[PDB]
């Protein structure tokens, strides 16, 4: 059962989504996604999915439109999440892309695949973490 939070008005240039939480002691993974609506059984389209996989220390990004996954991106300077450690994730919506910050610094960009930004009105979170803010 994933957490779903509504984002009134959806995304738009300049809007920033903030997620703060604490990684579990022996995490396997977690995901933070912005989606269109919060439907689960017909999964709602995912504009951007941030998936932290601890075994490989990878932070994978992708989208899902009509069930089709896009190109998976993984390039990062370092894996920012540490077991049992607090983290801050901020997703800034810019015209051509989302710019993602972790603990206050830009880590990567994710260019828009789902073009109607206002339809991206849901934040979905699930996995091995405890959400503390937003």
């Amino acid at each position: 059962v994933p957490f779903c939070g509504h984002i009134k008005g959806g995304m738009r240039p300049g809007k920033k989504v903030l997620v703060m939480g604490i990684v579990d002691l022996n995490p396997e993974s977690f995901a933070i996604s912005l989606t269109c609506g919060d439907s689960e059984d017909p999964p709602a389209d995912v504009a951007i999915e941030l998936k932290a996989v601890f075994t490989d220390r990878q932070l994978l990004r992708n989208s899902c439109i009509s069930g089709e996954r896009g190109e998976e991106q993984s390039a990062i300077p370092y894996f920012p999440f540490i077991p049992d450690q607090p983290f801050r994730v901020e997703i800034l919506c810019e015209h051509p892309r989302f710019r993602v910050f972790v603990d206050g610094h830009q880590l990567f960009d994710f260019y828009h695949r789902i073009q109607t930004l206002s339809a991206i009105d849901t934040i979905k979170i699930n996995g091995d973490l405890q959400i503390t803010k937003l």
